[PDB]
């Protein structure tokens, strides 16, 4: 059977020619306006990214290569005896657009584990960093330190042609992905435990390797991380982390510098800590209700929150018109594994009444929860109680979607992202000249 | 006593914010550009997608810092005593406030940066243990990211400050970071290319002098060159990859450390921060081929060969600027006042005398004039900075002035998070087809 690289080598030329023909025959078609309020409002609504892996369906939720969450939960290969989709199977789908067989996933898992040994200088680096340096900073530092191994950087310096960039980008990406669970686990053991990691089982999959090194053999913990790392793998190219990695990657920086930069954007409080924000709100709610998850007590707390200008964290979509299927997938996991967990029963009680209160409030068009409203409770259940580590887990997942698009961008020879800038003084000049024609 | 940078800026940004607010409220619906399909598939070239106050490129007069040309800042900005060169700390004041600081204000700002220049021990340990084969730019952004433990904005945000006070902690982190950048860069240079031994910071020295001192020199002509170098590379609009990257990461409220580190990683890209080294590599190849013959006949032959072979003359040819880069002329003048007999400079000057006419007669170059990158390497080579894998670190030590100036301004006016919309190629096809069917 074909490997991932072999199958992608047959698919990318078709995509590259299709893109060139598409732009040649339709490049002059205007697809949007640029209003002054958009360049001053973070380019909101501007089509400014070509991202193949995932598209947000406003009616069915995020779609990975046309597949919904229910689609990948049904079609993607699973580990033996498990019901959860494997994140490396989704990576295959993101990169190629095709569903891999069972044997292709396991061979890809084995290939990832064979690339998972951290170089000596990275282990030394991480063991000496102070514990009060945030794990996301330690995360992107470790990723940057792997640049000495970059096959793409060496290939560029040795005059490799542009049409061969993808191959070394691919190898760097798989080299990087194999070491991400080891880096994340090393940071977790050093900062929060005794600094002792296990060893990488070469037959373990991506998620199982991360959980084992973190320090558990619980198969239910392994299944949760398979679900977690899958559903967080990709969400369009407009978000800060995806856009940052594409931007740095478009100047031909290696996957290591592109992922490290994307992680720093994911570290931003407005981007990657929605998980932590929900959990702090849950604990602040739990301290005043004291096991009372009744309809009246929760609805009163929700009305007092909505009437005080605040919002319910994790609720209210801008575009999605129903409950995030990623939220439902985590809800099914909790109901099958620990339905009587107090922190879940609190989350479940909010889900039972919060859509109705937000609707009655009338200031929320789509009163439904997202993935971040349900992820922290499951992590807490398995002992991942240190929320300052949650964005690291987010980064271990989203790196799949980030590196898939990075490989694709080099395969088609995507150009450097360089828009034009003006000062406010100059924008007032441009606008004055336009409005007086 | 005169106002500090923080005190003067705190008086200026409320005016800038109200002007931005009223401008967008009245004119927000005005269309300023189109988005063609070839643009979203072409890196958004020509798209207005950034608000960058510090610098704007004047197509006739070169890059302007808050309206000031290179000649303007050479005249108006304060200088170090006995020196004719502009101080980068002075340009930073101008980039942030739009106003020219006094001599005493620049000196107190230099002293403040030096008081924050002490690297914490875990950064010293980290840099010393990094292997020599790890690229300096990678070590540069690693060390900057390691300083995140000192971030006052990160600690204040977690405590729960108001949105109106974001800029204040962003400002402090930015000055804390600026003070340590010469130390980080010099430590890297000693460890990778020298004996790993470094001097101590002089609390009375300026930003460029501290950098040259720790690298291992006290030559005043070297210090003056670095004053000029760090000044003219400080900022160049907001569309370039490193400036755009730091704005994008900063728009998610990441600290200046993570924002600058991400910007440096973009600057490390071969298509962004290596024009200086590309020109130098091409200069050395010419010298080997011409056997040190720099005659007009010999150089013009080599230039026609390069253009007829389908290649470009590195550093020559602007897309917009219609004359020689004033930053090139400022560097040409420095060499003629310090070492006009240097052979490598005579090569650069010999090229400058004949390349514009050759490119013009060749007829394939609209603006056949050299940029700042055509002349920076030869100056760095004269004073012993011959390790070209270090030039982008020096570029970053300068460009961080403009990056951090805009990041402070972004937080002061509460700039929104940059988040455009993406589509797959399949969805773009459906979008284009529906648009064309209605035309
Ligand atoms: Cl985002
Ligand atoms: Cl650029």
């Amino acid at each position: 059977e074909k490997t991932l690289k072999e199958r992608f080598s047959e698919i990318y030329p078709i995509h590259a020619q299709d893109v060139r023909q598409f732009v040649k025959e339709h490049g002059k078609t205007k697809i949007s306006d640029v209003l002054l309020e958009q360049v001053y409002g973070g380019m909101r609504g501007i089509p400014g990214s070509v991202w193949e892996g995932s598209v947000l369906d406003p009616e069915d939720g995020i779609r990975f290569r046309g597949r919904t969450i229910a689609d990948i939960q049904k079609d993607l290969p699973k580990a033996k005896g498990s019901s959860q989709p494997l994140p490396e199977a989704l990576f295959w789908l993101l990169l190629t657009g095709e569903v891999p067989t069972q044997a292709q996933v396991e061979n890809l898992s084995a290939d990832l584990m064979s690339r998972s040994e951290l170089p000596s200088h990275v282990v030394q680096l991480l063991d000496n960093l102070p514990k009060d340096l945030h794990p996301m900073a330690q995360f992107s530092i470790a990723v940057t330190a792997l640049e000495s191994e970059s096959k793409f950087a060496k290939a560029y310096a040795q005059g490799i042609s542009k049409q061969d960039y993808w191959s070394y980008t691919f190898e760097d990406s798989l080299d990087l992905l194999g070491k991400l669970p080891v880096i994340a686990a090393k940071i977790y053991r050093n900062v929060f435990k005794d600094g002792k990691m296990g060893e990488v089982d070469p037959n373990a999959d991506y998620a199982k390797n991360l959980v084992n090194l973190i320090g558990s053999k619980d198969e239910d913990f392994v299944d949760l991380m398979r679900l977690y790392l899958t559903i967080h793998s990709d969400h369009e190219g407009g978000n800060v982390s995806a856009h940052t990695s594409h931007l740095v990657g478009s100047a031909l920086s290696s996957p290591y510098l592109s992922l490290a930069s994307g992680l720093n954007g994911l570290a931003g409080p407005l981007h990657g800590r929605a998980n932590q924000e929900v959990l702090e709100w849950l604990f602040a709610l739990k301290e005043e209700v004291n096991d009372d998850y009744s309809k009246d007590t929760i609805e009163k707390y929700l009305w007092d929150t909505l009437n005080s200008g605040r919002v319910i964290p994790g609720y209210g979509h801008a575009v999605l018109r129903k409950t995030d299927p990623r939220y439902m997938a985590q809800r099914k996991f909790a109901m099958d594994h620990f339905p009587d967990y107090e922190l879940f029963k609190l989350v479940s009680s909010i889900y039972e009444v919060a859509p109705g209160v937000l609707t009655e409030h009338g200031k929320t068009k789509n009163p439904w929860p997202n993935v971040d409203a349900h992820s922290g409770v499951l992590l807490q259940y398995y002992g991942l109680k240190e929320s300052s580590f949650y964005t690291v887990l987010f980064g271990v997942s989203r790196a799949f979607g980030i590196l898939a698009q990075l490989i694709t961008d080099r395969a088609i020879g995507a150009s450097i992202e360089r828009p034009k800038s003006y000062s406010t003084e100059k924008y007032k000049e441009l606008v004055k000249n336009i409005e007086s024609k």
